[PDB]
């Protein structure tokens, strides 16, 4: 199947879609959440081709802009608004943007992650959401005071692991926190680094409400 690059730069991200074939799962994507497939300093973006049935392929990765608002952080497609952000994220990788990586897969993240927590000394936290179970590990490890892991794992039909760790190691350097989420959503596995830019500390409520506006994403691209 051939490529081509014929759509013009958005100003909402939601001008045009592309469609993919995922070993015969249809998946029709708003181009600006595709900030990686674009040519001439983004000026060219990944289009249909006409006579062309759909990209097949095995994965897909979405960039989106994450934003502080009110009601929480917020995820963008490339827009007139944060244009900027994702040029910046495309220019050298320091700005807001994540990226989410969609494959066509079986679902490889066990039930039993939570009894492999417990069984090396994690410790069972409440939840802020019913819906997850919450782990933290704080244990005093003499060669590494630092150590500070949290785990958020959701089961049912479209399970996810969300682990949230600190970085140091040195007593010179300032905390450093970051994040990664492995996840099956309707036979798709979703796997990122959230909140890229973020050195801080972030609650259940961040990760969880990032990971929901990921899930309700990737459900509208196959739903149609």
């Amino acid at each position: 199947e051939q490529t081509s690059f014929n759509n013009p730069e958005p100003m909402t991200g939601f001008e045009h879609t592309v469609t993919f074939d995922f070993q015969g799962t249809k998946m029709v994507i708003p181009y600006g959440y595709l900030a990686r497939y674009t040519q001439d300093n983004a000026t060219k973006w990944l289009s249909d081709t006409p006579g062309q049935d759909a990209y097949s392929i095995n994965l897909i990765e979405i960039s989106v802009y994450y934003k502080k608002t009110d009601q929480g952080w917020v995820l963008e497609p490339y827009n007139q608004q944060n244009k900027a952000h994702f040029i910046q994220f495309l220019r050298d990788g320091l700005d807001s943007v994540d990226d989410i990586v969609i494959r066509k897969d079986a679902c490889s993240l066990s039930t039993t992650m939570g009894e492999r927590l417990l069984t090396y000394g994690v410790k069972k936290m409440p939840s802020a959401y019913p819906e997850y179970e919450a782990y933290e590990d704080k244990r005093h490890i003499p060669e590494n005071p630092y150590f500070h892991e949290f785990y958020y794992i959701k089961k049912g039909e479209n399970p996810a692991i969300i682990t949230h760790r600190n970085n140091r190691i040195n007593q010179t350097e300032e905390d450093s926190y970051s994040t990664s989420v492995g996840s099956c959503i309707n036979g798709f596995t979703v796997q990122y680094y959230p909140f890229i830019r973020e050195k801080q500390q972030l609650t259940q409520q961040e990760l969880v409400g990032y990971h929901q506006q990921v899930e309700q994403l990737v459900q509208s691209f196959v739903n149609n």
